[PDB]
């Protein structure tokens, strides 16, 4: 009883967000989230631009980029309502939900007036999302939890991952998904979106390990993959895309069977 | 066979930033660390110059810093040399170290150019502490590592915080010690840092709960107390910061004994 795409978009439980998402990956054929881990607006904007139309999600890293300003993030926006793709802001909300809440809204970034989505782990508890949800609600965010790390020596494994995906299913007003590894809900409502992800083998020289996208999404049942340098150190990054989004792509068709 | 600040200091294994930290606090007769956990950069060095005396610690929160300049951390640092204090910031470092590096030499904020301390989270894996270490060490700064959390529900226990301090223990020449609730190595070149500290019983709104500097540097353990609202709330703050000095370091001096 796996449901498309577009069929989960419609769940009566669904949030707004991961409605949206899904009503994108289904009408643009991807399930390709692009980490835009460049330290230069004028590259992230050019990839945005370019690729825009190959992926259904950009993960930006705004503690990277050099010349981050709103302005920069405002023609962002531009190029994702144009081309169709929701942001996603990598920032590790990882704090007490005092603190979690004004980093959330404030500081020079003003995360929640451009993020989509944003990405917290579920190691200070449940007030981790209670904090980020005072501020994301009513601007209509929405937020991952970290249930998995594609990382060597990850802890986020066991128990950890169950108390990620009770801590989602109990704030689904808020909790639109996971970054995780694998499916680690069985509600269908729930996204699973999975780094960590190449076409080769192999991994980096600080712990990252990759698996395929035939991997995490045919056999291990995530819906989106999230590819970082797979992409961004080719030459020809449409085209690396372009293979990344239909890896993923037909994996997902054939799981659905 | 408990030794006082002023001999960890000295320790064959100590790392220099520790050591510099240790006998300031000898010095000064305090192990306090102001949690800095303002908007405004006028507060931020207003907060700095006055509680210098009593701080051995500031931990500054540039991610909520509304008017973040590195002038103002410039500004920051002749403070901390003139009143003798390091400065610990908050970022919850938390993500694969290929970007952990990047995030904390880049960007807007530059971290690793005026912190003499950051935390990271141990989820992820030694990578983490790897990512950092390659910016870190070449610029002699130190690492604390989150082995527990004050707040309601953390999953920093059990096999977590032991997995922290192995990792702690295995990268001693960036790693100087923890974010914890108490004693969690039993190393006494690591600095034990312990945030949830309050005078009087309680907690906040978001998860965030409160034990005494008797209880965390007497019974638990622990070095240093992070103190933020129970200072910054105050109407007279360097009453405030002397109140949980004077407890902080009686409580350290009478489990000396
Ligand atoms: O468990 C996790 C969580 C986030 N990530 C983030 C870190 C980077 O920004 C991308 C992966 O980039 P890549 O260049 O594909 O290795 O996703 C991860 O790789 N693993
Ligand atoms: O486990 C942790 C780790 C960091 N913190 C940080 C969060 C805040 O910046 C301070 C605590 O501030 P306070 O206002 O004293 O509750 O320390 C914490 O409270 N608990
Ligand atoms: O056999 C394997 O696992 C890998 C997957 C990517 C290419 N070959
Ligand atoms: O009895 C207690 O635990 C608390 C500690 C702070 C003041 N009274």
């Amino acid at each position: 009883m796996e449901l498309s795409f577009g069929a989960r978009a419609e769940l009566p439980r669904i949030h707004p967000v991961a409605s949206k998402l899904l009503r994108l990956m289904q009408k643009k054929e991807t399930n390709l989230c692009l980490s835009a881990d460049v330290s230069l607006a004028r590259e992230l904007l050019q990839l945005a631009d370019a690729l825009g139309p190959s992926i259904c999600m950009l993960k930006t890293h705004v503690d990277i980029l050099n010349d981050f300003t709103l302005d920069v993030m405002k023609e962002l926006i531009t190029l994702a309502k144009c081309h169709e793709f929701l942001i996603f802001e990598d920032r590790k909300f990882a704090d007490i939900g005092n603190n979690v809440k004004k980093q959330y809204e404030g500081g020079i970034f003003k995360i929640a007036s451009w993020a989509d989505l944003v990405n917290a782990h579920v190691v200070p508890g449940s007030g981790v999302v209670k904090g980020l949800q005072e501020v994301g609600l009513p601007l209509h965010r929405g937020c991952l939890l970290i249930a998995e790390m594609s990382s060597t020596g990850s802890l986020a494994t066991g128990d950890y991952t169950r108390a990620a995906v009770r801590m989602a299913e109990e704030h689904s007003e808020f909790v639109v998904g996971f970054i995780s590894g694998s499916r680690v809900s069985m509600k269908p409502e729930f996204l699973h979106l999975t780094p960590g992800v190449q076409l080769e083998a192999g991994g980096d020289n600080l712990g990252q390990q990759y698996n395929s996208p035939q991997e995490v999404i045919g056999k291990r049942g995530s819906d989106i993959i999230i590819v970082g340098r797979g992409i961004i150190s080719a030459a020809d990054r449409l085209e690396a895309a372009e293979m990344y989004r239909k890896a993923a792509w037909e994996a997902y068709l054939s799981r659905l069977g």
